[PDB]
């Protein structure tokens, strides 16, 4: 159908799916469980938490009106990781590799 429809479909069927399949996706597949991970300060520091499963559900639920809103959530997920953690941390390296894949898939976003 319309370009906007193809774009949101692309984000769900290709971008989200390929990120999930990537070996470094596992920390981003669920919301941070602060009790489990022993991180009382996580939701003190991160006020706009985001994860791939939340994105998945929103795409399934037709929550986003346009592709840009979904891309915002992906970017928020990466930004959260960069903000909370420190340079050189393994989690940051992982996020950077995942983000690179994200950018590559974005570069092929249909416009017609
Ligand atoms: C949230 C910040 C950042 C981030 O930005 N995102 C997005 C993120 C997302 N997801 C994860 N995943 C996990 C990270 C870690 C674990 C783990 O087992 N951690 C264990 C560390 C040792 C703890 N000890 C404490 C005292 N011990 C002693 C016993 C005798 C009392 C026994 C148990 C138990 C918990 C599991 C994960 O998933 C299952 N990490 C993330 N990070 C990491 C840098 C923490
Ligand atoms: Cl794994």
């Amino acid at each position: 159908g319309a370009a906007s429809t193809n774009q949101l479909q692309y984000l769900q069927k290709v971008v989200l799916k390929d990120l999930w399949k990537h070996s470094f996706s596992w920390p981003f597949q669920r919301p941070v469980d602060a009790v489990k991970l022993q991180l009382p300060d996580y939701y003190t520091i991160i006020k706009n938490p985001m994860d791939l499963n939340t994105i998945k559900k929103r795409l399934e639920n037709k929550y986003y009106a346009k592709a840009s809103e979904c891309i915002e959530d992906f970017n928020t997920m990466f930004s959260n990781c960069y903000l909370y953690n420190k340079p050189g941390d393994d989690i940051v390296l992982m996020a950077q590799a995942l983000e690179k894949l994200f950018m590559q898939k974005l570069s092929q976003m249909p416009q017609e």
